[PDB]
Parts: structure tokens; sequence; C-alpha cells
């Protein structure tokens, strides 16, 4: 099978997207939850999705399963510690890992998420345990990891703990902030919360990524690059339909979260179309090739790669150098990007 037997980097990948769905069943056949079924093949085949959904259609699936694990410490240590496993069996060497703490928070968090009742699970609380997982994780599994956390684009409230998490945790495991959610409430990116979140970290030296462009317009990207500072984008599809926009981005050497496989089943890509990925590999872009939510989206790793070798063309030289591409637009400190990159070129060869 595989279509890329080798070392892979992957930099866009939601840690409450890549749930064992026998370990959603465990918490909620344990905590009470209800769920819409327990077997496990039942369970991913619903949360499973293989088809466009409005975005009501796709938030409540959100809605069944984050309430078995939000709220719950053995749960959020457990499925950071699972993720990284999961992304073992992938042939990952290296993963950013993000989610929003917010959301798996019962306490000090309003509105608290998913029904929830509070609780004593704060969203510091949360990164600690979720940070204990990675780490334990990177021990016994062998990929190197870190994490991004997530302000929300509907609650810019939160944005500037959001920064404060990533300083007071950072480089162990927290590399970043990202800003995730839909996109196309109005003006979002220019909410004073976010983009004093994101003057905060550059002030402070943490690593900027950003949703747009997967489903918002080319301004969108063009609100991340400019007024939030953004050093890579996640998806960043949209940004071809502003050339200029295209020009100096492919200029200035921006890297691009790839996501093909989520961008089939979310409806971001019409499939009747080129996708945003072989432009982007035609042009020489920087981008990766990444996972998203595989619970969500039934995924592995390898079906992002099956979908980009088998539909579009591409090739294992591409494949190396899309990784290698994402190696060197990793948020590690440089003395570990070369390290990672090293690694890379000599099993490349
Ligand atoms: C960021 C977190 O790790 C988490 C958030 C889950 O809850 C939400 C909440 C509101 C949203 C509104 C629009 C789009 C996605 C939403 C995801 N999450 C997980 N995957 C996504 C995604 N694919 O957009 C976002
Ligand atoms: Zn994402």
């Amino acid at each position: 099978t595989p279509a890329f037997d080798k070392p892979k980097v992957e930099l866009h990948v939601h840690l409450d997207g890549a749930i064992k769905p026998e370990t959603i069943l465990y918490y909620g056949k344990r905590r009470g939850i209800a769920l819409p079924a327990d077997t496990p093949e039942e369970l991913q085949n619903i949360i499973g999705m293989d088809k466009p959904l409005t975005l009501p259609d796709f938030l409540a699936k959100f809605d069944y399963y984050m309430p078995a694990i939000a709220g719950c410490r053995d749960a959020i240590k457990r499925i950071a510690y699972e993720f990284v496993e999961m992304k073992a069996k992938d042939g990952v060497v290296y993963v950013e890992v993000r989610y929003s703490p917010h959301l798996l928070a019962n306490s000090k968090v309003e509105p608290i998420p998913w029904n929830q009742a509070e609780g004593d699970l704060t969203p510091d609380e949360v990164v600690s345990l979720v940070n204990q997982g990675l780490q334990e994780g990177e021990r016994d599994f062998g990929v190197k990891v870190r994490s991004i956390l997530c302000c929300m684009r509907h609650q810019p409230s939160w944005s500037s703990e959001v920064v404060e998490l990533c300083k007071k945790y950072r480089e162990q495991t927290v590399v970043a902030i990202d800003l995730a959610g839909d996109e196309t409430i109005e003006g979002s990116s220019l909410f004073p919360g976010h983009v004093q979140a994101y003057a905060e970290a550059v002030k402070s030296g943490v690593h900027r990524t950003v949703h747009a462009g997967e489903v918002g317009s080319a301004n969108v990207v063009k609100e991340a690059v400019d007024t939030l500072k953004t050093e890579r984008l996640g998806h960043g599809y949209h940004t071809l339909e502003d050339t200029t926009l295209y020009n100096r981005l492919r200029q200035e050497n921006m890297h691009f979260e790839i996501c093909p496989w989520s961008s089939y089943l979310t409806g971001a890509w019409k499939p009747d179309t080129e996708h945003a990925v072989i432009r982007f590999k035609n042009d020489q872009v920087n981008y990766s090739l990444n996972t998203d939510d595989p619970l969500i989206f039934k995924s592995t790793l390898d079906t992002d790669y099956q979908m980009t070798k088998k539909d579009m063309g591409f090739t294992e030289e591409e494949f190396k150098r899309l990784n290698i591409n994402a190696a060197k637009s990793s948020f590690l400190p440089e003395d570990e990007k070369k390290e990672l990159l090293d690694l890379l070129y000599k099993a490349y060869r």
C-alpha cells in the first residue's frame, strides 16, 4: 500500500480531531455521556464524514464527542498520549499538534463549552496535561512533538489567555499560536482581542500560524499576513483568487499548511476544479501535507498522500521536497530544525 513510506513531517492536525473512537466510547460509557452509539465501528462511521456538510451539521459532531473528553483529566492526558502513537504508526518524525485548551476545559472558561457543567478543569490545567501526554508519548513512541494553542475566531475574549499560555509553557511543549474555527465571521481577523494577541506573540517570540483561506476569501489571507503577521497559513487555498497576494506570498517564502483530503471532505475544495495543491506544486510553493482531523475525516496521513499520489500525479521527489519544506518551516528552534532536516536528508537518500 503506502503512498510514501519514508519519514514525514506534519504541521496541521487537531488533537481533538485525532481521537481514537474506542477511547471516546471508554469515556462516555465511563462518565455517562450518551453517544450516537456504543461500538467503535458505528462510532467512527457517524463521526466520520464522507460528504461535505453545512457548518451546523459539521459542528454538531464536536458536540457529540468532545463532552466525553473535556473536563476529564485522564482523558486529556490519554488523547495526547494516544495521538503521538497514531502519528508514529504514520511514520512521522516531527509533528506539531494544535488545539484549543478552552474547549477541553470546564472551569474558568466562559461560556463553558459543550453543554458541560462546571467542574474543576481549567484551560491552563488542560495544557499541562496535554503536554505531559505529548512528552511521554515522545519518550515512548519516537516522534518528536510540539503543540500549538488555538484562539477561536468567534471568541476573542480568550485570545490573550491563549497568548499567555504559549508564553507560560513555551518550548515544551508549546511553540506557537493559531487562530481557528470559522473564518467567515465578518471582520474577525481584525477583532481587537485577536490582534492584540498576535502582536503580543510577535513581542514575545512566539511563532504564528492562522487558519485563513480554506473557506474564507483571499481577504482573510491578507488579514492573517498583514494584520496578525502570521508566519504560516493554515490551508490558504483561496489565496489563489488574488494574484498579487499569491505573487508576494510565493516570494516571501510563505508556508502553506495543506490538507487535501480535509478539503474534499469539507467542501473547501470543489472536486471539479484544479486542486489548489497541484497549482501549489506546479509553482513550487512552500507547503505541507497534512491530516487536519483523522477522526472526522476517517483518515490517516497516508490517506492524504494516497490522494495526491493517485489523483494528482505527485511523486516521491515532491513528497521528499514538501516534507523538507515542512521541516524548514517548522516552529522548532534552529539548532533543532537543522537536526530535523539532517535526519530527513539522510533518510531521503
Ligand atoms: C481548534 C480546535 O482544535 C477544534 C475546535 C473545535 O470546536 C469548534 C468550534 C467552533 C468552530 C467553528 C467553525 C469551524 C470549526 C469549529 C470548531 N478544532 C478541531 N478541528 C477544527 C476544524 N477542523 O476547524 C477545529
Ligand atoms: Zn485546522
